[PDB]
């Protein structure tokens, strides 16, 4: 009879002998303590760069960049990723934690600086690496964004007749895709899984591409048109309040109804 | 051979032609509207009642409640979820999202929030529902969990000797769980499933509660302190820098690094 075994509910209960007001502020102040000074020694190099800024809150609007301007410039960055990579293991941990708590809008965004830095290696012919940082975070923006839009896509997958969001991500097929969400689930899912695998360099094929080919199919940005757009229009065909709501909600996140109470009974 | 198809292809790049500022502003405006009255003429009733403030930002301190004063309020707040299902629905709903979105800290009170309101559906045994608002959005706190922790437990879990997070919460075995972040993941993906299913009364055996017995091993406030404490005291055991890090930062999440650049070409 499956169980939680005896030993357990001792370890369960234990909680409670140690949980104390004064126990948690002092790994509040452990855990802020690293984060003060977490490149340590090895921060990627001071040099005379437009990266500068970002290889030291993040502003979309003065960090933007053109397509044109990241083909340009991209190649600089991706060297200094791999170039140093005591800093960029730092780097990854950290941007892997960033996309994990990212709001809606923030990790569409990085759907899309994922896409195109991938875009970009794609078009100067460099490796897509694991330890790239960009590329090795792909399964954070990925899980994000499948927490935020899981209930939202049972409804709409399902009108559009395709895999559930789960068989989407488990298939990873390219011949699944056949819209914009199809599209940024497959495509980061597979990222995501040869990522995980750790091969050395990730084939070009992983995000679609044949050989010599360029991906003219991403534009870069298409993630957060594409997907607000579904999240607008998706209303106009489906019948369910609760689907609406859902859909409303995700676009307009502040806070009005759903917590009831807060209960602690250990500390 | 595994491709994207033609059609697919056009449908991706036609986002561009659609995509504009003004077309977004449009789409903000129309799911705000929703949310400026998502219970439109159906909220729940106005009555004298300590549970009014939260059945029209919440705080923690002021919506607290002891153990005990859940179990003599409990029953008054699920007599009006239960008769009023209209409401309920539009509560479970934006519950969903609140819980989709929340920071760790917050999804820790959720877990224990949707254990606890269990535990005291047990104590009066009062079955546990799917369009109970707090029973049926298990699975958000619980993807919100996964999203987070996923990276920090791929380490933690394999020091315990413990089965992946994957595995655990698509066995679902209570005789898995050997720790507090196999408890919290477990129960909530059983519950979730439970709730998936949409059973009209979910088993107290879910929640590894026999017949008549009432869930001694969970206290109100476990999975806050307890993985707090984890992500505090795993780095004691483990040699990784990057787990550090991961670790560090999910519990100290201000930004100081990650983020590159921020590319749109369609608006
Ligand atoms: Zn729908
Ligand atoms: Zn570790």
């Amino acid at each position: 009879a499956d169980t939680i075994d005896a030993t357990t509910r001792l370890v369960l209960r234990s909680i409670s002998e140690r949980a104390a007001v004064d126990r948690i502020s002092e790994s509040f102040g452990r855990s802020a303590q690293v984060m003060h000074d977490p490149f340590g020694g090895q921060p990627f190099p001071a040099a005379n760069s437009p990266w500068a800024p970002v290889l030291a809150p993040f502003d979309a609007e003065t960090r933007r960049v053109s397509w044109e301007t990241l083909v340009a410039h991209g190649p600089s960055l991706y060297r200094t990723f791999a170039g140093n990579p005591r800093a960029a293991s730092t780097a990854k941990a950290m941007r892997d934690c960033v996309l994990r708590q990212e709001n809606f809008i923030e990790a569409l965004a990085s759907a899309d600086e994922t896409l195109a830095w991938c875009k970009m290696c794609i078009h100067h012919n460099l490796p897509l690496r694991p330890q790239d940082p960009i590329i090795g975070t792909a399964a954070a923006v990925l899980d994000n964004l499948a927490t935020r839009l899981r209930p939202f896509l049972q409804c709409y997958l399902k009108a559009r007749g395709l895999c559930g969001l789960d068989e989407l991500c488990s298939r990873r097929r390219l011949a699944d895709i056949k819209d914009i969400a199809s599209f940024v689930f497959v495509i980061l899912a597979r990222l995501a899984n040869r990522v995980e695998r750790g091969v050395a360099e990730i084939d070009y094929a992983t995000l679609g591409v044949g050989v010599g080919e360029k991906m003219h199919f991403y534009l870069p940005g298409a993630c957060m048109a594409g997907l607000i757009e579904i999240l607008d229009t998706h209303r106009q065909e489906c019948s369910s309040r609760v689907c609406e709501l859902t859909a409303s909600h995700i676009v307009a996140p502040p806070y009005v109804h759903g917590k009831y109470f807060y209960c602690n009974s250990l500390f």
